């Protein structure tokens, strides 16, 4: 059907590390579309004076004019956060049944997957692609050996069908951090070139991260 990616993050703010990983994810999987999915979180876990809807605008500024990168605001429009599985069915509810869905997660995040609500069902709806990288020691928890055993493919090209498997991918993400960027901004410095230019212009224009 279509090759559709899903890239979830808090994005506070969205920066070139995310965007450059997005770019690479797509090109590797020949995605028709890669969807950035800003997650929703309790109001009190937002950066003070940076709202959900501003996080969402920057993500929009960042993919505007960018082919095949779009934004999915559905978590960002609920009554409160959701579990991922819930996002997944909602996404899938609007898909064609042969469309292939690829959820991109980080190694460290994948390592805590058995704590996600109803985790056993996630691969019902998508493929999970796990970012491997120089900083997260590839030592899977014993709680994930049987899952990786039943559903992982060593070749990403071998992901098949609209979902059901796990593969691993290697990237060297830029040494850009949203935490570093906030501090630079708090310190009054220039994060120019550490974030997409349309994101830079938004941060500046709206005097965000103070
Ligand atoms: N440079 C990086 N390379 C690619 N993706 C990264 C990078 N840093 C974090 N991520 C991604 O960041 C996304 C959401 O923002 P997140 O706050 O988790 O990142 P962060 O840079 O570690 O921010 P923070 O510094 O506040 O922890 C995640 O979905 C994750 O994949």
């Amino acid at each position: 059907g279509k090759r559709i990616g899903l890239f979830g993050g808090t994005f506070d703010p969205v920066h070139i590390g995310h965007m450059r990983s997005a770019v690479e994810m797509a090109e590797q999987f020949a995605l028709d579309e890669l969807r950035l999915l800003p997650n929703a979180r309790p109001p009190h876990r937002e950066t003070p004076q940076v709202s959900a809807a501003q996080r969402l605008a920057m993500v929009e500024r960042a993919v505007a004019g960018v082919e095949r990168l779009t934004v999915d605001p559905r978590e960002l429009q609920r009554d409160k956060p959701s579990y991922t599985i819930d996002t997944l069915e909602s996404v899938r509810a609007e898909l064609a049944a042969d469309d292939q869905l690829f959820m991109l997660i980080g190694w460290d995040a994948f390592c805590g997957l058995p704590t996600w609500h109803r985790w056993e069902a996630l691969l019902d709806h998508c493929h999970i692609v796990v970012l491997q990288r120089p900083d997260a020691d590839s030592e899977p928890p014993e709680s994930l050996r049987d899952l990786l055993a039943a559903r992982s493919v060593a070749d990403p090209q071998a992901l098949k069908g609209p979902g059901g498997q796990i593969t691993f991918v290697w990237q060297t993400p830029l040494a850009v951090s949203a935490t570093q960027i906030r501090a630079l901004l708090g310190a009054g410095r220039s994060v120019r070139f550490l974030v997409p230019d349309a994101v830079l212009n938004y941060i500046e224009a709206h005097h965000l991260y103070r």
